[PDB]
């Protein structure tokens, strides 16, 4: 069984030994150089259709926490933009720092944000998530930066349940959560082909990274930082700095949806 994480001994610089694709040609995250990304008039309008989203549960997996959705039907889907066809929401999670000056996976002109939200969707032409991650167009991840400032009211229900899932393997019922409350006003975005940012690092993702960050309060992010990577009863290792740094861009171009 694998033992990867974010520490010195098991962090991103070690992942390649068990997961050689770590050094592949389309790894994520990347730095988004805003002066090299080009506006693409071919991109169709982005469609985020979350009205019928059905959240179920929140889980501390020892790496982050996942808010999981019922994806047994097209209840919450992402379409348009660079995407061909229909991508179903399965879960969201975050990456964050020990300090407000770090935490995001993607960077913007080398700027690190305090955190990054990933809304994970799978291409319904492949039938199930497990099949989709074996395809180069299997997933679409909508990435949203978080900066510290004013509180995000739509985040507070997530913050308040974290006390109940402090340690690895703990879960809690998490019904009726509306992920629309985590979006910024603008859907302007950058897009490029990449990968999962954790093991197994599969090169199956179309990344759609929104330009406009959301603002969360210091108190909200402080509560993320009280989570634990460890299991119950084990020595405490605070769940902080669960982000992979930027990877080589290699042959890829980042396209902008906006002028
Ligand atoms: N940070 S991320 O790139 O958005 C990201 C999104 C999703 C996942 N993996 C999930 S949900 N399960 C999974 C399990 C077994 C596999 F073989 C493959 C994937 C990891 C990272
Ligand atoms: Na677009
Ligand atoms: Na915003
Ligand atoms: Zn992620």
């Amino acid at each position: 069984s694998h033992h990867w994480g974010y520490g010195k001994h098991n962090g991103p610089e070690h992942w390649h030994k068990d997961f050689p694709i770590a050094k592949g040609e389309r790894q994520s995250p990347v730095d988004i150089d805003t002066h090299t990304a080009k506006y693409d008039p071919s991109l169709k309008p982005l469609s985020v259709s979350y009205d019928q989203a059905t959240s179920l549960r929140i889980l501390n997996n020892g790496h982050a926490f996942n808010v999981e959705f019922d994806d047994s039907q097209d209840k919450a889907v992402l379409k348009g933009g660079p995407l061909d066809g229909t991508y179903r929401l399965i879960q969201f999670h975050f990456h964050w720092g020990s300090l407000d000056g770090q935490g995001s996976e993607h960077t913007v002109d080398k700027k690190k944000y305090a955190a990054e939200l990933h809304l994970v969707h799978w291409n319904t032409k492949y039938g199930d998530f497990g099949k989709a991650v074996q395809q180069p167009d299997g997933l679409a991840v909508l990435g949203i930066f978080l900066k510290v400032g004013s509180a995000k009211p739509g985040l507070q229900k997530v913050v308040d349940v974290l006390d109940s899932i402090k340690t690895k393997g703990k879960s809690a019922d998490f019904t009726n959560f509306d992920p629309r409350g985590l979006l910024p006003e603008s859907l302007d975005y950058w897009t490029y082909p990449g990968s999962l940012t954790t093991p197994p690092l599969l090169e199956c993702v179309t990344w759609i990274v929104l330009k406009e960050p959301i603002s969360v309060s210091s108190e909200q992010v402080l509560k993320f930082r009280k989570l634990n990577f460890n299991g119950e009863g084990e020595p405490e290792e605070l769940m902080v700095d669960n982000w992979r740094p930027a990877q080589p861009l290699k042959n890829r171009q980042i396209k902008a949806s906006f002028k």
